[PDB]
């Protein structure tokens, strides 16, 4: 049986308003509704990994696993095994995989952040799991963000604390966050950004969904304008948004929006919005494609309808040569020359860079840079032709083209991480110099650039 190069991954979010779902939920996982929709001819294919969020969950962890399973069942015949379960207050995440992944999948981690301080410590936050699919380790997270129009600075402030505190992956990764741990990472949810129109246009915004023209309300999208102006998501991908809001419905029909303020809202108007998202960021020069993205139409138990979204993800074997693992294959170099960090730091410390790969026996740190001055201002920390060299476990160029090389650019007065970044090793060409770029980010911020040259040497 060959070693997949491809596999596929359902994405479910749905926030079930504290009610039961309803006896039939086949169609979030066939993508059929609104929006980007999986075809009819692929019904019966199942997706090799289904990873379902939900929020508001009044389920226990076995009334849902025991729903998931013979849903799947009834569309593919295939009995998926659970690779992870974890919930947090009314936010969960179930994992299930085809049962020929079960020897596949590995080092699977579970963890959850609970956001807000004291009055909005009590029911949001997220959920993670992580895992290795072969070669390839793939994170997933379920976030419940702040509620309310009024909110997004909020939100994008959760996210920041989900990213830092949600320990997932593998640890040995010391300064990087889970934006720099995993091959592919899909965070979803209910992260509960609105259409920012006002209160006194609500029928006007029904009328355009009723059209099917989305156009004059994804403008108002706080979480597309709030991305675009760098505030949230920095390096996420979000396939094009093709369905109507997704919040809030009337429950027992799609054919009501909910929105006018109510005791119950504690006075709050919920205008129709985008709330369910999923997003993507991947490794440089890895294949993912949404091939989904879209609401189901007849799932009404809730407030919320679910939403799906499919990906082809590309995947890598597990490596064995004569030589690594366990050894260096002599054969195999990386070298980085004419190499600098531009930082935005106003502070003048030493800085060093850590080298962290699964292509090496360890990472590596290298000398200090030597500091200059920027025209306009700027930390440039040059490198030169300083950096060390560095020895991968396998030189075979069928493994080595197709890993990365994370950096973090440290203090050497504090050991503190003040930018991580990722290189690919897909490069055009082996033996020959070719630039290189990373953003480099701390909490997911911006925090300055790290290019160069690289050479790679492979056994061919
Ligand atoms: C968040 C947002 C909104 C418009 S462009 C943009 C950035 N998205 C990218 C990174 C995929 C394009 O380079």
């Amino acid at each position: 049986q060959p070693e997949p190069d491809m596999i596929t991954i359902f994405i479910g979010t749905w926030n079930m308003g504290n009610a039961p779902p309803p006896k039939k939920i086949t169609s979030w996982f066939l993508s059929k509704g609104q929006g980007k929709t999986r075809d009819d001819s692929a019904d019966y294919i199942p997706h090799d990994i289904y990873v379902i969020g939900t929020q508001e969950d009044p389920l226990s962890e076995k009334e849902w696993l025991e729903i998931l399973k013979h849903s799947l069942q009834e569309i593919t015949s295939v009995t998926f095994k659970t690779v992870a379960i974890h919930t947090l207050w009314n936010i969960r995440i179930v994992v299930l995989a085809k049962p020929e992944h079960e020897n596949r999948i590995s080092h699977i981690c579970t963890d959850n952040v609970k956001t807000g301080i004291a009055n909005t410590l009590g029911n949001k936050g997220a959920v993670g799991v992580s895992f290795m699919f072969n070669g390839t380790s793939l994170g997933f997270v379920n976030s419940h963000l702040t509620s309310g129009s009024e909110k997004k600075l909020r939100r994008n402030q959760n996210y920041m604390n989900i990213l830092r505190f949600l320990a997932l992956g593998d640890k040995k990764l010391s300064p990087f966050n889970i934006t720099h741990r995993f091959t592919h990472l899909f965070w979803f949810g209910d992260l509960n950004y609105r259409v920012d129109l006002p209160t006194w246009e609500a029928e006007t915004i029904i009328q355009k969904i009723k059209q099917q023209q989305y156009a004059d309300l994804l403008s108002h999208d706080q979480l597309l304008t709030e991305r675009r102006e760098q505030k949230v998501f920095l390096h996420f991908e979000e396939e094009e948004i093709t369905f109507a809001p997704t919040y809030r419905f009337e429950r027992l029909t799609r054919d009501k929006y909910a929105y006018t303020k109510q005791k119950a809202t504690g006075m709050k108007y919920n205008l129709p919005s985008w709330c369910d998202r999923v997003l993507w960021k991947s490794y440089p020069l890895v294949h993912v494609v949404c091939q989904s993205y879209g609401s189901t139409s007849d799932i009404m138990t809730s407030d919320h309808s679910p939403v799906f979204a499919t990906f082809e993800a590309g995947v890598t074997s597990q490596f064995v040569s004569k030589n690594g693992p366990g050894t260096v294959d002599s054969q195999g170099q990386i070298e980085f020359l004419r190499c600098y960090a531009t930082l935005k730091t106003k502070s003048q410390t030493k800085f060093y860079l850590e080298f962290h790969s699964s292509c090496l026996e360890s990472f590596v740190k290298s000398q200090e840079g030597e500091n200059e001055e920027g025209s306009e201002g700027e930390l440039v920390v040059k490198f030169g032709e300083t950096l060390p060299k560095l020895k991968p476990i396998i030189s075979d160029p069928e493994y080595l083209l197709d890993q990365h090389i994370l950096i973090s650019i440290k203090s050497s007065d504090s050991d503190e991480s003040y930018g991580e970044g990722c290189i690919a090793l897909r490069l055009e060409a082996t033996e020959t110099q070719l630039p290189i770029y990373t953003p480099l980010t701390h909490h997911g911020e911006l925090t300055g650039h790290f290019q160069g040259e690289i050479k790679l040497q492979t056994s061919q």
